[PDB]
């Protein structure tokens, strides 16, 4: 028995508009799936590499996202980051104090036989069509925060975990806690005017 698990992580970097808002509000922005290039950045392996279409193997895809609790303004001033609308997404280790952890297994247990790199390495690169839904979150203000324009940066990590096996039935998940320190490529760019 083997498995074969690689972590493919996406990386763009988008803006919101949450425009003018009073610190006494709890301003909202989405954040987006958006299919691209993506990265290997992890993985974990102990079976073939290769397969070349001449023999079967199990498929299991879950999707990521981790997103901070805590973001600092450049001018110092700390934003805490809750959540609105997680959609689908299965929100877990809901007890972690610095990270959200959101799941989507949108395949599993499917036999296949498709020529494919069953193990990539990191920097490999591969074009992700799947799509999911957004994830809507709030931020609470400090009382202090200065007046003015923010353009506050917010990175995070997204993307697939794809998990090979040789049997049916295989059940993979990367630890919260190796999933808490992949590389956070995608920046969420949240802008708005801090009035009275």
């Amino acid at each position: 028995a083997w498995n074969n698990i690689v972590f493919y992580s996406l990386g763009d970097v988008n803006s919101y508009q949450g425009g003018n808002v009073v610190i006494t509000q709890r301003p909202q922005f989405i954040t987006s799936w958006r299919p691209g290039i993506a990265t290997v950045t992890w993985n974990q392996c102990n079976g073939p590499e290769f397969a070349d279409g001449s023999w079967a193997y199990y498929r299991e895809y879950i999707a990521w996202v981790v997103f901070p609790k805590k973001v600092m303004t450049k001018n110092g001033y700390p934003l805490f980051i809750e959540v609105h609308n997680k959609g689908s997404w299965s929100e877990e280790n809901t007890g972690d104090n610095d990270s959200y952890f959101f799941l989507k297994g949108y395949k599993w247990d499917q036999r296949a036989f498709d020529t494919a790199n069953l193990c990539q390495k990191p920097g490999e690169t591969t074009r992700l069509t799947e799509k999911f839904d957004d994830i809507i979150f709030k931020v609470a203000l400090p009382a202090d925060l200065p007046l003015g324009d923010y353009s506050v940066t917010i990175p995070y990590t997204s993307g697939i975990q794809r998990h090979f096996a040789s049997y049916l039935g295989a059940r993979f998940k990367i630890p919260y806690n190796v999933a808490k320190t992949l590389p956070r490529e995608n920046e969420m760019l949240f802008l708005f005017k801090n009035i009275g």
